[PDB]
């Protein structure tokens, strides 16, 4: 039982790692989002 | 739906400026029928 405690505490830090990183991936994409929208607009300006 | 609305600014912004062109189209083309009459006059009270 302590090995598998253990386990789960570890298990649960490096999924704590695993959160992070996937939501510093979610804000950079956020970031793509926000530039795709700003270029769909610089495009149908570009119609003129 | 961001997308659609950004869209839509920009088109309703070409959209005015396709109205301003037209309307000085449409000056430059009164200013030629203006002329055009007194051309017509001209030329009636060119019978002489």
């Amino acid at each position: 039982l302590s090995n598998q405690i253990s386990g789960l505490n570890v298990a649960t830090r490096n999924a704590n790692d695993g959160i992070s990183l996937a939501q510093t991936a979610e804000g950079a994409l956020q970031q793509s989002t926000n530039i795709l929208q700003r270029i769909r607009d610089l495009a149908l300006q570009s119609a003129n």
